[PDB]
């Protein structure tokens, strides 16, 4: 059966919940922290905005809820709940989504750490993006932000939608026409040697500066990454440059653990296909006490088909409704 629902007003906004969620109480802006009666959890419910105002937002819409119902990992947000107040398809124009609530995020407890933790903060990222990148799904946006974390140091990599130019990919800022899964890799570098030394890595003003800053660490491109490049203007700039070696990364990040270091000069590689993979840097010797090859799960495949579609705004709001009836809850 349909839950009771309840109405109250919060910062502007209405909310209509099912009465299993009570104390509803603000943290982001639309997110409530909460208290599930059902299961005793403290949880997240995010009002999403306005989502079927468009054809865009419409299809925005589905791909978010279609992503987290897909979710299944210990260190990737996951869909507890979603609901919505109408009875149809007809009045169907709010969708509610409830996470587990988390204590912080990444950037509110940098804001420096021990090796320790981070290597511990830096493996459950990678044992979720193995996970995420098994589905061809791509982050994107990795920055401390989007990392909730407990006070047991659990987390989890979650997407809220601190500059996120400072974590992005060097491909990403050339507009690159493809790009893969390793962009991921370059956030996770930049992320880690942010907790290890406290300072944003690559800091730019724009994104002129964010690459100016990321050559003097790793260096001009060399032959074989030139190679590779099919635009001739960015070639042609590229080659203008006046040359710069990598440096040592032993001595930017001087007193680091060396294990630690040498992971992130395999990261912040600036060929990507020469960038280590979350698989593969879940092996590395830095997790020695936390890897476990028979607990790394990848993720069942996922169809992300309906990217290429080209549908009216009802009929995304259709499929996102058959989304919400079709849910089952976790366990
Ligand atoms: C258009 C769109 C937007 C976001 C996503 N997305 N993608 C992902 C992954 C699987 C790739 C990491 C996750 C999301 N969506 C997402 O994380 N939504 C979301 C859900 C709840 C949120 O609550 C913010 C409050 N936090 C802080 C407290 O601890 C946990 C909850 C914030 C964001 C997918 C599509
Ligand atoms: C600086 C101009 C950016 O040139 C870019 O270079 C990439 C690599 O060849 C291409 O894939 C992009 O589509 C192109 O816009
Ligand atoms: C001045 C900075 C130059 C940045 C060069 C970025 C190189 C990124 O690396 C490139 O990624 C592509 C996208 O996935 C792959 O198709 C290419 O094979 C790979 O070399």
């Amino acid at each position: 059966e349909r839950p009771t629902f309840y109405r109250q007003e919060l910062n502007k906004t209405i909310w209509e919940v099912p009465e299993r969620y009570q104390n509803l109480s603000p943290v982001g802006s639309s997110v409530c922290a909460a208290f599930d009666t059902k299961t005793g959890l403290r949880v997240a419910v995010k009002k999403l905005s306005r989502p079927f105002q468009s054809i865009i937002h419409a299809k925005r819409t589905y791909r978010e809820l279609r992503l987290l119902k897909h979710m299944k990992h210990e260190n990737v947000i996951g869909l507890l709940d979603v609901f919505t107040p109408a009875r149809s398809l007809e009045e169907f124009n709010d969708v509610y989504l409830v996470t587990h609530l988390m204590g912080a995020d990444l950037n509110n407890i940098v804001k420096k750490l021990t090796d320790d933790h981070v290597q511990f903060l830096i493996y459950q990222i990678l044992r979720g993006l193995k996970y995420i990148h098994s589905a061809d799904i791509i982050h994107r946006d990795l920055k401390p932000s989007n990392l909730a974390v407990n006070e047991d140091c659990e987390l989890k990599i979650l997407d809220f939608g601190v500059a996120t130019r400072w974590y992005r990919a060097p491909e990403i800022m050339l507009n690159w026409m493809h790009y893969n899964q390793t962009v991921d890799i370059w956030s996770v570098g930049c992320i880690m040697a942010e907790l290890l030394t406290g300072r944003t890595l690559f800091p730019g003003t724009d994104h002129i500066d964010q690459l100016k800053l990321i050559l003097r660490l790793v260096g001009t491109p060399g032959a074989e990454l030139l190679k590779k490049i099919s635009s001739e203007s960015a070639r042609n700039y590229i080659q203008s440059l006046t040359q710069m070696p990598k440096m040592n990364f032993a001595n930017v990040f001087i007193g680091a653990n060396p294990l630690a270091v040498d992971l992130l000069e395999k990261m912040l590689v600036l060929d990507s296909d020469k960038r280590i993979t979350a698989a593969q840097a879940l092996a590395h010797a830095y997790f020695a006490q936390y890897h476990d090859p028979d607990d790394e799960p990848v993720a069942d495949p996922y169809d992300q088909s309906f990217e290429s579609r080209d549908l009216l705004i009802d009929e995304w709001k259709s499929l996102t409704y058959d989304e919400v009836i079709s849910f089952v809850p976790p366990p």
